[PDB]
């Protein structure tokens, strides 16, 4: 609220893949900030059901529009609709990604193509889609899903997928230049492993197996993400700008599981 | 209870009465942490700590302390326990930046810098590690720079080896510090604008800037609240990060890549 | 039998007839390596391959191929084995740079620049995989830039895209193909003196020059020299990583950090 | 040799920490080539066992130097030695360093002190002692050897150590743009875990252990460091400066063990 320090009442975002995992997660600490929240999906069902349930958390007004990113003029369609209800846009958090696996040995000109069009295409075009709202904001703010993995894991079965996560680092460390006349800062945060509702199908065991190589000893949450975002988008965070931040509890630093202390 | 709350969260701040330092210092302040500058000077620390008193419900106490000496870190932490009850945030500030030629560099300018850069850097975390411990959401903030880590300039390639040496200390204390749930973490300035930087005057300014894609110099409060979020129990899953302020100054390819 | 010997070993170099990827080709092609350049135009590869094959004694072929179809590529790797009986190296070096301001991009801009630059790049090594794993000390070199893994340049945020994400390919493949033996690097170019870029003369070029430490642009056998080492059998234990080739330019923190 | 590729013959190299281990490894490897040779170490018993060596892999001329890297003056005696013998300095390889461990919780101002002055006052003081014959030279070249841990990794224990080998790339970053009117280039390897006849002493077993968390299923070899030192210091290598290239066999990019494929 006004006169608190990181005030985002009254800021309109844009939220791609806002519906689930990460994205509801960012979605979330937007609406519970006082943030007016546009999130965007597939799934009309699972839009609706996301929408009912932030609009309740503040003062803001949250819509859901039914969006696939890998399309321009749906994206566009998108960034008119958060005007059209919010008077303008503020943020977007471009964060639709998919993370289907594929061996590089057998990946087809399908599986490459098709996840670069929704992680890296998607991201694109839903800055550009909202690229003029962002300029007639004056504090405009650009937050990218990226991941640690592809700018600084590997992960086999992922070649895909990691190309795309650093391909979105290197449109922001361009786009943060190109848009800074605008005062648009653009950042990412690249998430380690963070719990999700489709994550926990695998069962307690496997996620107990995965926090062991984690110096914090647990997986994150989508709210971990939320937070860092909804600092990026705060009048206080002007002057970063083309910065990737890792939210892993230190997953990225051990040399081997050998260097884990407990 | 709000988003981001620090209230009487206890903070340690070493070089906290000037510059950056005193940005860090002030944002802490004005979210109602309890405070504790340290600097070297006693007329700046009393100055510091009148006006820092002013800005919120918590304490704010000076320390005159060298954070080169071991000692006097522990006797630094040792007055923050005693007047706050704990320390939560030791923002680990302190630094100096002369310069020395390659050519010329002294061992004496050498061995001065890293004490204050990098053993200040430890010391001033050993000190309040116990205390951290006991908080149970202890936060460690480094301040780095641009300088070593991303950038060279010549004339600072003994400072660029403190300020690249602290994120390596980082990594490391990330992962070691992890079990007793404190975070480490750094922030790496870009060009800042400080009272010691405005001596040199308007025209000098305007010519730095100009370099910058955010076509300004960032300010104290800009490292502040960076130091301040992370801070927070919300940042909780955020250790061993470098996260540079400096308005893109480091992205451009050449000064013909800047757009205005 | 010497040092860093590269003769009989067999390459394939994608974009090989001009530029950087002619820089790579000639490199090897003094080496003793069997060469396959692979380009768009059949007049600018008998060319390149006339020139080249008097460069030493290894075989050296031309094959016209769109990197950006995987059948294509399929192809060039089908010829490099049938001719020179294996390969043990691929440059995947095939790229474009196009600039299109992010305020006017086109899906088709976008879609393009990615099916050379990133697609080509899957699709080499995906191609050249057999051989490779037959080879028992195979090598991917891919050619980024500097600009998007480290740079940024207005006018190509989505070259800078495809760049950073060759890297991040690279990551995981050198994890994914470690168990055969083969090595996955990167060459991040910075400015590279080209007959292309001689177009815009001299007092371009020498402007271009004031910004990088060195002074100069570099050449492509620069890039060429370091393709051959990490081909070599003594950079076995080289892996996941991106080398930077540019004389210092992402180094200073602005002109104003130059020495001369 | 003249007319090879990557000609190193009658360069001149000083080695710090050049009797054992890593130092050794790139002393071999230059002494190879037919580069002259100066290695510096603390151990005259060490030196004239590892001189008497590598002079006979060679034709250039090897000789060995007792110095304390901690010591400006020393280090410039070593140049004084190496310039009397060799009519000049090339290439010098600031290599020595150690790696005692001490945790964060008890480490001493003597431990603390005592790792800075030989890993990191030994470089700049190796650097700064041969600078003048690295301007005469006219192809000059420093290669620091770090680590991959500070750097990139951490590792309970060495968080002096880190402190050290990220340090060495701090300096690096501005003395390749200082050391560039001269046309000296400054780089630096970051070995990972490399087999030594010290790490031999712990066993089979244990060795065999740290090889299954590197993608390459193998610890590398002094010479693996050595023959980069070697690229790194040749003509055709002028344009790279400023680089921390790892050799680590993939080591560093696993997101955890789980993520190794074999
Ligand atoms: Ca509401
Ligand atoms: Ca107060
Ligand atoms: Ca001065
Ligand atoms: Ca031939
Ligand atoms: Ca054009
Ligand atoms: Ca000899
Ligand atoms: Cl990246
Ligand atoms: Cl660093
Ligand atoms: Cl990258
Ligand atoms: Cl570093």
């Amino acid at each position: 609220g006004p006169g608190s320090m990181f005030d985002l009442q009254g800021r309109s975002v844009v939220v791609t893949g806002g519906t689930k995992g990460i994205g509801r997660g960012i979605a979330t600490v937007f609406a519970r900030a006082g943030a007016n929240v546009a999130v965007a999906g597939r799934s009309t069902a699972d839009i609706d059901a996301c929408v009912a349930d932030l609009d309740q958390l503040g003062s803001g007004k949250v819509i859901g529009v039914q969006t696939d990113v890998s399309d321009r003029a749906q994206c566009d369609a998108l960034a008119g609709r958060a005007v059209e209800e919010f008077g303008g846009i503020d943020v977007v958090c471009a964060n639709a990604g998919v993370f289907p696996d594929a061996p590089l040995a057998t990946m087809t000109p399908e599986q490459l193509n098709g996840i670069f069009a929704v992680n890296v295409n998607g991201t694109f075009y839903a800055v550009q889609a909202c690229l003029d709202a962002l300029i007639a904001s004056g504090s405009g703010r650009v937050v990218l899903t990226s991941s640690i993995t592809g700018p600084i894991t590997g992960y086999p079965g992922w070649s895909h997928y990691g190309a795309t996560k650093a391909a979105q680092l290197g449109f922001m460390r361009t786009a943060a230049i190109e848009l800074a006349p605008h005062k648009i800062t653009v950042n990412a945060i690249m998430p380690g492993n963070i719990m999700t509702e489709g994550l926990l199908e695998n069962g307690e065991e496997y996620i107990a197996s995965m926090a062991r190589s984690i110096p914090a000893g647990a997986l994150g949450t989508p709210e971990d993400i939320g937070h860092l975002a909804a600092f990026l988008a705060t009048k206080e965070a002007g002057y970063i700008t083309g910065q990737a931040i890792a939210v892993d509890g230190g997953q990225v630093l051990p040399e081997s599981l050998d260097a884990i202390a407990t």
